């Protein structure tokens, strides 16, 4: 079976950053709503496929993302805009979607979560 990737990098030195009010906001609400949620637990961290034993995740997906490294990249101050952090959680969900079968329970809980985010999306401040 093969390894795992390594994660995608939740920091870097040549990266530019900054603060918005709406990176606080994806941190303080979003992130915080989504991540203590009773469904977040699979999308708490980088897929592990050694220890779930899926040896086609990483054949499939080429775009990994999970909220465990969008969590790091708002707390380590990652992101210059909201924007590249919506950009991971839909790349989160999407590859959810494509990887499992319509009808999954992995699946039922991201639709739940993304309905969740799209919420508190809606509600982004301006700025
Ligand atoms: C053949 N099967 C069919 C459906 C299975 C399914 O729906 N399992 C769920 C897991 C969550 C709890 C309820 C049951 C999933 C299999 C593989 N799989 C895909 C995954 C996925 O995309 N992510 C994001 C995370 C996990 C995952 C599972 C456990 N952790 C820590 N992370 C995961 N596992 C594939």
């Amino acid at each position: 079976g093969s390894m795992n990737p390594p994660p995608p990098e939740t920091s870097n030195p040549n990266k530019p950053k900054r603060q918005t009010n709406q990176l606080q906001y994806l941190l303080r609400v979003v992130l915080k709503t989504l991540w203590k949620h009773q469904f977040a637990w699979p999308f708490q961290q980088p897929v592990d496929a050694v220890k779930l034993n899926l040896p086609d995740y990483y054949k499939i997906i080429k775009t990994p993302m999970d909220m465990g490294t969008i969590k790091k990249r708002l707390e380590n101050n990652y992101y210059w805009n909201a924007q590249e952090c919506i950009q991971d959680f839909n790349t989160m969900f999407t590859n959810c979607y494509i990887y499992n079968k319509p009808g999954d329970d992995i699946v039922l809980m991201a639709e739940a979560l993304e309905k969740l985010f799209l919420q508190k999306i809606n509600e982004l401040p301006t700025e």
